Protein backbone atom coordinates (compact mmCIF):
# COMPACT_ATOMS: atom_id res chain seq x y z
CA UNK A 1 0.00 0.00 0.00
CA UNK A 2 1.03 3.45 -1.27
CA UNK A 3 -0.58 7.00 -0.07
CA UNK A 4 -2.43 8.33 -3.04
CA UNK A 5 -0.94 11.80 -2.54
CA UNK A 6 2.36 13.35 -1.74
CA UNK A 7 3.98 10.01 -2.23
CA UNK A 8 7.29 11.38 -4.12
CA UNK A 9 8.14 14.81 -1.97
CA UNK A 10 10.75 12.83 0.01
CA UNK A 11 12.26 11.07 -3.42
CA UNK A 12 12.33 13.87 -4.99
CA UNK A 13 13.88 16.09 -2.40
CA UNK A 14 17.60 15.84 -1.08
CA UNK A 15 18.52 13.38 1.33
CA UNK A 16 19.30 15.80 4.06
CA UNK A 17 15.85 17.08 3.92
CA UNK A 18 14.51 13.94 5.67
CA UNK A 19 17.94 12.58 7.26
CA UNK A 20 16.84 13.69 10.48
CA UNK A 21 19.57 11.37 12.30
CA UNK A 22 22.64 13.62 10.46
CA UNK A 23 21.16 16.73 12.44
CA UNK A 24 23.31 19.25 13.79
CA UNK A 25 21.72 21.64 16.56
CA UNK A 26 22.71 25.05 16.76
CA UNK A 27 21.69 25.51 20.54
CA UNK A 28 20.68 28.64 21.87
CA UNK A 29 21.00 30.86 25.13
CA UNK A 30 19.55 28.62 28.10
CA UNK A 31 19.19 31.50 29.84
CA UNK A 32 17.65 33.80 27.53
CA UNK A 33 13.98 31.62 28.60
CA UNK A 34 12.99 31.34 32.01
CA UNK A 35 10.12 29.01 33.49
CA UNK A 36 6.59 30.86 34.54
CA UNK A 37 4.35 27.72 35.36
CA UNK A 38 3.67 24.40 34.29
CA UNK A 39 1.38 23.72 31.75
CA UNK A 40 1.60 20.01 30.45
CA UNK A 41 3.70 17.03 29.81
CA UNK A 42 4.16 13.72 28.43
CA UNK A 43 5.79 10.02 29.27
CA UNK A 44 8.91 12.14 27.59
CA UNK A 45 8.46 15.64 28.60
CA UNK A 46 7.71 18.67 31.33
CA UNK A 47 6.04 21.33 29.17
CA UNK A 48 5.73 25.09 31.03
CA UNK A 49 4.88 28.77 29.58
CA UNK A 50 7.77 31.04 30.44
CA UNK A 51 8.98 34.28 29.12
CA UNK A 52 11.94 35.71 26.83
CA UNK A 53 13.90 37.59 28.87
CA UNK A 54 14.72 39.55 25.88
CA UNK A 55 11.36 41.05 24.61
CA UNK A 56 9.19 40.27 28.13
CA UNK A 57 7.04 38.03 25.53
CA UNK A 58 5.22 34.43 26.47
CA UNK A 59 6.67 31.39 25.38
CA UNK A 60 6.44 27.34 25.64
CA UNK A 61 9.52 25.55 27.19
CA UNK A 62 9.22 21.97 26.80
CA UNK A 63 11.90 20.04 28.66
CA UNK A 64 12.66 16.96 26.94
CA UNK A 65 13.17 13.87 29.57
CA UNK A 66 16.20 11.37 28.06
CA UNK A 67 15.36 9.35 24.97
CA UNK A 68 17.59 8.01 22.04
CA UNK A 69 19.01 11.02 20.30
CA UNK A 70 17.38 10.10 17.50
CA UNK A 71 13.87 10.97 18.67
CA UNK A 72 14.81 14.42 20.05
CA UNK A 73 15.98 14.98 16.23
CA UNK A 74 13.56 13.78 14.30
CA UNK A 75 10.88 16.23 16.13
CA UNK A 76 13.50 18.99 15.66
CA UNK A 77 13.79 18.46 11.77
CA UNK A 78 9.88 18.17 11.73
CA UNK A 79 9.71 21.23 13.00
CA UNK A 80 12.06 23.12 11.37
CA UNK A 81 10.75 21.49 8.06
CA UNK A 82 7.49 22.76 8.15
CA UNK A 83 8.53 26.42 10.35
CA UNK A 84 6.52 29.01 8.76
CA UNK A 85 3.41 26.70 7.24
CA UNK A 86 -0.29 27.37 8.18
CA UNK A 87 -0.85 26.97 11.49
CA UNK A 88 2.08 24.96 12.17
CA UNK A 89 3.24 25.72 15.73
CA UNK A 90 6.82 28.01 15.74
CA UNK A 91 9.73 26.28 17.09
CA UNK A 92 11.46 29.27 17.66
CA UNK A 93 14.89 28.43 19.59
CA UNK A 94 16.62 24.93 21.20
CA UNK A 95 18.05 24.79 24.53
CA UNK A 96 20.23 22.77 26.54
CA UNK A 97 21.22 22.70 30.51
CA UNK A 98 25.02 23.00 30.57
CA UNK A 99 25.36 20.53 33.59
CA UNK A 100 22.79 17.72 32.76
CA UNK A 101 22.89 19.07 28.63
CA UNK A 102 19.05 18.45 29.15
CA UNK A 103 17.25 20.07 26.08
CA UNK A 104 14.43 22.05 25.91
CA UNK A 105 12.72 22.95 23.14
CA UNK A 106 11.44 26.48 22.54
CA UNK A 107 8.23 27.02 20.76
CA UNK A 108 5.54 30.25 19.80
CA UNK A 109 3.19 30.96 23.41
CA UNK A 110 -0.91 30.09 22.65
CA UNK A 111 -3.41 30.85 24.78
CA UNK A 112 -5.47 27.83 24.63
CA UNK A 113 -8.80 26.91 26.37
CA UNK A 114 -8.64 23.07 27.76
CA UNK A 115 -10.41 21.41 25.20
CA UNK A 116 -12.85 19.85 27.60
CA UNK A 117 -14.30 22.88 28.37
CA UNK A 118 -13.93 24.83 25.12
CA UNK A 119 -15.75 22.21 23.07
CA UNK A 120 -19.16 22.21 24.71
CA UNK A 121 -18.98 26.22 23.84
CA UNK A 122 -18.26 25.65 20.40
CA UNK A 123 -20.85 26.84 17.81
CA UNK A 124 -21.69 24.58 14.56
CA UNK A 125 -19.53 27.28 12.57
CA UNK A 126 -16.96 26.81 15.12
CA UNK A 127 -16.22 23.26 14.74
CA UNK A 128 -16.39 24.17 10.75
CA UNK A 129 -13.93 26.60 11.09
CA UNK A 130 -11.47 24.66 13.61
CA UNK A 131 -11.35 21.91 11.41
CA UNK A 132 -10.82 23.66 8.64
CA UNK A 133 -7.99 25.32 10.17
CA UNK A 134 -6.70 21.77 11.45
CA UNK A 135 -7.25 20.46 7.88
CA UNK A 136 -4.96 23.67 6.38
CA UNK A 137 -2.14 22.37 9.05
CA UNK A 138 -2.21 18.73 7.63
CA UNK A 139 -2.85 19.15 4.44
CA UNK A 140 0.68 21.32 4.67
CA UNK A 141 2.65 18.77 6.60
CA UNK A 142 1.18 15.82 4.02
CA UNK A 143 2.39 18.19 1.36
CA UNK A 144 5.66 18.47 2.90
CA UNK A 145 6.13 14.76 3.47
CA UNK A 146 5.16 14.17 7.12
CA UNK A 147 2.67 12.49 8.68
CA UNK A 148 1.76 14.07 12.26
CA UNK A 149 0.51 10.47 14.04
CA UNK A 150 -0.59 11.82 16.99
CA UNK A 151 -3.61 14.40 15.75
CA UNK A 152 -5.82 14.36 19.19
CA UNK A 153 -7.58 17.84 20.80
CA UNK A 154 -4.32 17.44 23.85
CA UNK A 155 -2.07 18.51 21.19
CA UNK A 156 -4.24 20.95 19.06
CA UNK A 157 -3.95 24.84 20.97
CA UNK A 158 -6.64 26.73 19.99
CA UNK A 159 -6.80 30.45 21.21
CA UNK A 160 -10.56 31.36 20.58
CA UNK A 161 -10.65 34.72 21.07
CA UNK A 162 -7.28 35.17 18.20
CA UNK A 163 -9.37 32.53 16.41
CA UNK A 164 -6.00 31.25 16.13
CA UNK A 165 -5.31 27.64 16.06
CA UNK A 166 -1.60 25.72 16.36
CA UNK A 167 -1.08 22.17 15.29
CA UNK A 168 1.51 21.44 18.23
CA UNK A 169 3.10 18.11 18.71
CA UNK A 170 5.58 16.59 16.32
CA UNK A 171 7.22 14.02 18.67
CA UNK A 172 5.83 10.94 17.07
CA UNK A 173 5.33 12.77 13.53
CA UNK A 174 7.51 10.31 10.58
CA UNK A 175 8.22 11.68 7.20
CA UNK A 176 6.45 9.87 4.46
CA UNK A 177 8.51 6.84 2.58
CA UNK A 178 6.51 4.73 -0.26
CA UNK A 179 6.63 1.57 1.26
CA UNK A 180 8.28 2.19 4.19
CA UNK A 181 7.35 -0.68 7.31
CA UNK A 182 6.09 1.82 10.10
CA UNK A 183 5.93 1.22 14.09
CA UNK A 184 2.35 1.25 14.54
CA UNK A 185 2.91 2.08 18.36
CA UNK A 186 2.09 5.89 17.31
CA UNK A 187 -1.09 7.80 18.52
CA UNK A 188 -3.62 7.95 21.47
CA UNK A 189 -5.89 4.86 21.89
CA UNK A 190 -9.04 6.67 20.65
CA UNK A 191 -7.34 8.21 17.79
CA UNK A 192 -5.83 4.92 16.67
CA UNK A 193 -6.74 3.73 13.02
CA UNK A 194 -7.88 0.84 11.66
CA UNK A 195 -4.70 0.18 9.80
CA UNK A 196 -2.37 0.47 13.31
CA UNK A 197 -4.92 -2.19 15.72
CA UNK A 198 -4.54 -4.76 12.49
CA UNK A 199 -0.44 -4.73 12.35
CA UNK A 200 -1.11 -2.78 8.45
CA UNK A 201 2.60 -1.13 9.31
CA UNK A 202 2.57 0.26 5.31
CA UNK A 203 0.66 2.92 6.58
CA UNK A 204 0.43 6.74 5.31
CA UNK A 205 -0.76 10.56 5.68
CA UNK A 206 -4.40 8.64 5.54
CA UNK A 207 -3.84 7.71 9.30
CA UNK A 208 -4.40 11.58 10.43
CA UNK A 209 -7.83 11.91 8.65
CA UNK A 210 -8.74 8.82 10.76
CA UNK A 211 -7.57 10.75 13.64
CA UNK A 212 -9.45 13.88 12.80
CA UNK A 213 -12.66 11.93 11.75
CA UNK A 214 -12.53 10.70 15.60
CA UNK A 215 -12.02 14.49 16.55
CA UNK A 216 -14.66 15.47 14.69
CA UNK A 217 -17.26 12.79 15.43
CA UNK A 218 -16.78 13.83 19.09
CA UNK A 219 -17.23 17.43 18.54
CA UNK A 220 -20.49 17.35 16.54
CA UNK A 221 -21.80 13.94 18.32
CA UNK A 222 -20.58 15.86 22.13
CA UNK A 223 -18.64 12.34 23.00
CA UNK A 224 -15.67 12.69 24.03
CA UNK A 225 -13.60 10.28 23.43
CA UNK A 226 -16.05 9.12 20.56
CA UNK A 227 -14.21 5.40 20.56
CA UNK A 228 -13.88 4.73 23.83
CA UNK A 229 -11.83 1.20 24.25
CA UNK A 230 -9.84 0.08 27.12
CA UNK A 231 -6.64 -1.18 25.29
CA UNK A 232 -5.71 -1.87 22.09
CA UNK A 233 -8.06 -4.75 21.24
CA UNK A 234 -10.66 -3.06 23.24
CA UNK A 235 -10.04 0.06 20.99
CA UNK A 236 -10.83 -2.22 17.28
CA UNK A 237 -13.95 -3.62 19.30
CA UNK A 238 -15.45 -0.29 19.38
CA UNK A 239 -14.81 0.92 16.06
CA UNK A 240 -16.29 -2.41 14.71
CA UNK A 241 -19.32 -1.77 16.74
CA UNK A 242 -20.05 1.06 14.72
CA UNK A 243 -18.44 0.38 11.05
CA UNK A 244 -19.99 -3.06 11.18
CA UNK A 245 -18.09 -5.80 10.75
CA UNK A 246 -18.45 -6.45 6.55
CA UNK A 247 -16.21 -3.53 6.43
CA UNK A 248 -13.91 -4.80 7.93
CA UNK A 249 -13.97 -8.13 6.84
CA UNK A 250 -13.84 -6.30 3.18
CA UNK A 251 -11.02 -4.28 3.98
CA UNK A 252 -8.58 -7.00 5.73
CA UNK A 253 -9.07 -9.41 3.03
CA UNK A 254 -8.24 -6.53 0.62
CA UNK A 255 -4.57 -5.94 1.86
CA UNK A 256 -3.86 -9.65 3.04
CA UNK A 257 -4.51 -9.21 7.11
CA UNK A 258 -5.23 -12.45 9.35
CA UNK A 259 -6.65 -11.00 12.68
CA UNK A 260 -5.36 -12.24 15.67
CA UNK A 261 -7.68 -15.45 16.70
CA UNK A 262 -8.27 -13.71 20.16
CA UNK A 263 -9.12 -10.72 18.64
CA UNK A 264 -10.97 -11.96 15.75
CA UNK A 265 -13.15 -13.88 18.76
CA UNK A 266 -13.43 -10.21 20.82
CA UNK A 267 -14.58 -8.30 18.06
CA UNK A 268 -17.40 -10.85 16.60
CA UNK A 269 -19.93 -9.69 14.68
CA UNK A 270 -21.68 -6.46 14.45
CA UNK A 271 -24.50 -4.25 11.79
CA UNK A 272 -23.05 -0.92 10.51
CA UNK A 273 -24.59 1.34 12.91
CA UNK A 274 -26.40 4.24 10.98
CA UNK A 275 -24.22 7.74 12.13
CA UNK A 276 -28.28 9.30 13.15
CA UNK A 277 -28.18 6.50 16.40
CA UNK A 278 -25.56 8.79 17.90
CA UNK A 279 -27.96 11.55 17.35
CA UNK A 280 -29.73 13.36 20.33
CA UNK A 281 -30.55 16.32 22.33
CA UNK A 282 -27.66 17.79 23.66
CA UNK A 283 -25.90 17.68 19.66
CA UNK A 284 -28.64 18.32 18.03
CA UNK A 285 -27.94 21.62 16.40
CA UNK A 286 -24.42 20.24 15.48
CA UNK A 287 -25.47 17.11 12.95
CA UNK A 288 -26.31 17.65 9.79
CA UNK A 289 -26.30 15.56 6.54
CA UNK A 290 -23.20 17.65 5.25
CA UNK A 291 -21.49 17.30 8.53
CA UNK A 292 -22.89 13.11 7.95
CA UNK A 293 -21.40 12.93 4.71
CA UNK A 294 -18.47 14.52 5.74
CA UNK A 295 -17.37 12.24 8.44
CA UNK A 296 -18.53 8.82 6.80
CA UNK A 297 -16.33 10.15 4.29
CA UNK A 298 -13.40 10.35 6.95
CA UNK A 299 -14.46 7.02 9.06
CA UNK A 300 -13.13 4.20 6.56
CA UNK A 301 -11.33 1.33 7.46
CA UNK A 302 -9.33 1.42 4.39
CA UNK A 303 -7.19 4.26 4.77
CA UNK A 304 -6.82 4.91 0.63
CA UNK A 305 -10.58 5.06 0.80
CA UNK A 306 -10.65 8.81 3.37
CA UNK A 307 -10.40 11.90 2.14
CA UNK A 308 -7.28 13.52 2.00
CA UNK A 309 -7.12 16.92 3.63
CA UNK A 310 -7.51 18.84 0.69
CA UNK A 311 -10.38 17.21 -0.59
CA UNK A 312 -11.63 17.44 2.93
CA UNK A 313 -10.87 21.08 2.84
CA UNK A 314 -13.32 21.56 0.07
CA UNK A 315 -16.00 19.37 1.09
CA UNK A 316 -19.30 21.56 0.88
CA UNK A 317 -19.74 20.98 5.05
CA UNK A 318 -16.74 24.10 4.72
CA UNK A 319 -19.03 26.28 2.25
CA UNK A 320 -19.15 29.34 4.57
CA UNK A 321 -15.62 29.07 6.16
CA UNK A 322 -14.31 29.14 2.43
CA UNK A 323 -16.47 32.27 1.77
CA UNK A 324 -15.88 33.99 4.87
CA UNK A 325 -11.87 33.69 3.79
CA UNK A 326 -12.63 34.56 0.49
CA UNK A 327 -14.24 38.00 1.54
N1 LIG B 1 2.86 26.02 22.00
C1 LIG B 1 2.06 25.76 23.04
N2 LIG B 1 1.21 26.69 23.50
C2 LIG B 1 0.40 26.46 24.54
N3 LIG B 1 0.41 25.30 25.19
C3 LIG B 1 1.18 24.26 24.81
C4 LIG B 1 2.06 24.44 23.67
N4 LIG B 1 2.77 23.32 23.51
C5 LIG B 1 2.36 22.46 24.44
N5 LIG B 1 1.42 23.01 25.22
C6 LIG B 1 0.75 22.25 26.32
O1 LIG B 1 1.63 21.25 26.80
C7 LIG B 1 0.97 19.98 26.61
C8 LIG B 1 1.96 18.90 26.28
O2 LIG B 1 2.76 19.38 25.20
P1 LIG B 1 3.33 18.37 24.08
O3 LIG B 1 4.21 18.96 23.06
O4 LIG B 1 2.12 17.79 23.51
O5 LIG B 1 4.10 17.29 25.03
P2 LIG B 1 4.29 15.71 24.74
O6 LIG B 1 5.32 15.29 25.78
O7 LIG B 1 4.72 15.51 23.33
N6 LIG B 1 2.80 15.04 25.14
P3 LIG B 1 2.10 13.62 24.42
O8 LIG B 1 0.89 14.14 23.75
O9 LIG B 1 1.66 12.74 25.57
O10 LIG B 1 3.04 13.11 23.40
C9 LIG B 1 0.00 20.16 25.45
O11 LIG B 1 -1.03 19.17 25.42
C10 LIG B 1 -0.46 21.58 25.71
O12 LIG B 1 -1.53 21.58 26.63
MG1 LIG C 1 0.88 16.13 23.09
MG1 LIG D 1 3.96 14.13 21.81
Amino acid sequence: SKARVYADVNVLRPKEYWDYEALTVQWGEQDDYEVVRKVGRGKYSEVFEGINVNNNEKCIIKILKPVKKKKIKREIKILQNLCGGPNIVKLLDIVRDQHSKTPSLIFEYVNNTDFKVLYPTLTDYDIRYYIYELLKALDYCHSQGIMHRDVKPHNVMIDHELRKLRLIDWGLAEFYHPGKEYNVRVASRYFKGPELLVDLQDYDYSLDMWSLGCMFAGMIFRKEPFFYGHDNHDQLVKIAKVLGTDGLNVYLNKYRIELDPQLEALVGRHSRKPWLKFMNADNQHLVSPEAIDFLDKLLRYDHQERLTALEAMTHPYFQQVRAAENS
